[PDB]
């Protein structure tokens, strides 16, 4: 029985136990350190080798135990378990890289690991880093030749992983970089979109600092209105304070906003709800005119109907019904996910 050798090898490497390992592996036959440190087996449905669960698990000098000195190859592929799931086709490099092990990460570009290799899901060791939004792993790699352009199946860059994850930090280093601040996955969005659903300022001022265009989502949601749905609310000042389609849209944005105070328990907050309404409502009153297109009153609330003038939702400052009603109806006027790339 020589896979069961196999097996206590790769026990020793996932445990980082690297003198228990090297007694393993020292005065072996070259046919055999080859089938040993091969061996792919199973830590439940996780198929790796000791090179690879080792760097998964951070244990930098069985590392380097198997590069220097055993001359094993860095373009072995498994698939490892992070945050719960199974990632399929990960090098060595890939799971250092996300898991944050920046010793390993060092350790296997030197011995000159592909620094673009590409998960079954085309995920790039470079990407999984912006997810884990380690700036000094992002930083090495984009400095040894990491391609910030691959995106993953969803065309999803790594730069919007950064921006939907909240690293502010390496969304600068990333656009520093010249990342294209307009790339769009799948759906349509752009790194703006994702920044903006989730509510990081930070990165909103970044993303418009470096000229970031508001784009159509395939769905029809600009930034504002995902700012807007998502009940961001100081985000959409901060879109409102630059060039966005002068009233038009700029209105959709506030009306949604103040709508979206009323939808959910999450903000439920009514005084907002009136604060937006209205000022968009005076918004639309000041030429000689931006009148509402209302729809018919919808059976379910009521008769109720969107107020058309001013004076119409002045009416309503008071009587917190007429006005969840009307979040309710002006929600429904404007809109009637996209959230599918954004793993490792």
């Amino acid at each position: 029985h020589m896979e069961g050798l196999a097996g206590y090898v790769y026990k020793a490497a996932s445990e980082g136990k690297v003198l228990t390992l090297a007694a393993l592996l020292l005065n072996r036959s070259e046919s055999d350190i080859r089938y040993l440190l091969g061996y792919v087996s199973q830590q439940g449905g996780q198929r790796s080798t000791p090179l690879i669960i080792a760097a998964r698990n951070g244990h930098a000098k069985v590392v380097r135990l198997l590069l220097e000195h055993y001359r094993v190859q860095t373009q072995q592929t498994g698939t490892v378990r992070f945050d719960g799931y199974v990632i399929d086709g990960a090098t060595a490099l890939w799971c250092a890289a996300g898991a944050g092990h920046f010793e390993v990460v060092k350790l296997l570009v030197s011995h000159g690991a592909n620094v673009n290799h590409t998960t079954v899901t085309n995920s790039t060791p470079l990407r999984a880093a912006c997810f884990d939004g380690r700036l000094d792993i992002v930083k090495y790699l984009v400095e040894n030749n990491a391609n910030i352009s691959i995106a993953n199946k969803y065309d999803n860059t790594c730069l919007m992983i950064a921006a939907y994850k909240g690293h502010t930090d390496v969304v600068r280093y990333l656009l520093e970089q010249r990342a294209d601040p307009n790339a769009k996955a799948h759906c349509g969005a752009t790194a703006l979109h994702f920044a903006a659903e989730a509510g990081h300022i930070d990165i909103v001022k970044e993303l418009i600092k470096w000229r970031a265009a508001i784009v159509v989502n395939g769905h029809g949601m600009t930034p504002l209105k995902v700012a807007a749905e998502s009940c961001k609310a100081d985000v959409v000042e901060l879109l409102l304070s630059h060039a966005d389609c002068d009233r038009r849209s700029r209105i959709e944005a506030l009306e949604l906003l103040g709508a979206s105070f009323a939808n959910d328990r999450e903000n439920y907050d009514i005084i907002k709800t009136y604060h937006y309404l209205y000022l968009a409502m005076l918004e639309r009153f000041q030429d000689g005119i931006l009148e509402k297109e209302v729809l018919p009153p919808i059976h379910a609330y009521g008769n109720r109907t969107e107020c058309r003038n001013p004076q119409e939702l002045e009416s309503i400052r008071q009587d917190r019904d007429a006005l969840h009603m009307e979040g309710l109806i002006v929600r429904e006027r404007i809109l009637g996910r996209l959230l599918l790339g954004l793993d490792r």
